[PDB]
DNA sequence: CCGTGTGTGTAAAGAGTGAGGCGTATGAGGCTGTGTCGGGGCAGAGGTACTTACCTGGCAGGG
């Protein structure tokens, strides 16, 4: 069914999930990027083909179409708002902390984070299928320190 | 040249107060009634200069 809200920020109302997969699964059949496969002169011309297929368009205005809309490092400078921001905590922190190392708690939830993604089968037979459908548990830990009724700590699980 | 002895980041506890919203409880209101008791008036004992008049002390005689 629909993952219509219930409250706008903290809930929705209940839905099957099974009828939310099929749903995805079918408004995305033969359109949908349900192919799990990790990308790679002759292919320009079948692209171009496809764009005008797709869009009803020329030959010429695919090829137009791909040329103009190609794709288009740590200093920097002429500044802009969030750039601004960003170069400022910067110098701050070059006039602040000797050891610019990364913090030990900053990569451990990113090596949490990172452990096992882009990690493929090596059997290549249990790969999951095409809509598998995760989901992105957090089971809440236990009660098992005074500071985890302030900040309820929870572990996360991709079932 | 490899031991070890001290520093450092930075969010993670550890308290340490503090704050805010919400939900339940309370109230106030006539109403009407009935026992009662403190109460609150209620009056009540009960305790500036000059002049004239009056009083006092004294010494005097009298008997």
């Amino acid at each position: 069914n629909f993952p219509e809200y219930e409250l706008p920020e903290l809930n929705t109302r209940a839905f099957h999930v099974g009828a939310f997969g099929e749903l995805w699964r079918g408004r995305l059949r033969g359109a949908g990027d349900l192919s799990l496969r990790e990308p790679p002169a002759a292919d320009s011309d079948r692209e171009d083909a496809a764009v005008a297929r797709d869009l009803d368009c020329s030959l010429e205005a695919a090829a137009e179409l791909r040329a103009v809309c190609g794709l288009d490092v740590i200093p920097e400078n002429t500044d802009l708002v969030t750039l601004g921001v960003r170069k400022r905590f910067l110098e701050h922190r070059e006039e602040t902390i000797t050891i610019d190392r990364a913090c030990r708690q900053e990569t451990f939830v990113y090596e949490m984070e990172s452990h096992a993604i882009g990690k493929k089968p090596e059997n290549s037979a249990d790969m999951i299928e095409e809509g598998e459908l995760i989901l992105s548990v957090n089971i809440l830990y236990p009660v098992i320190f005074h500071k985890h009724k302030e900040h309820k700590p929870y572990q996360t699980m991709l079932v």
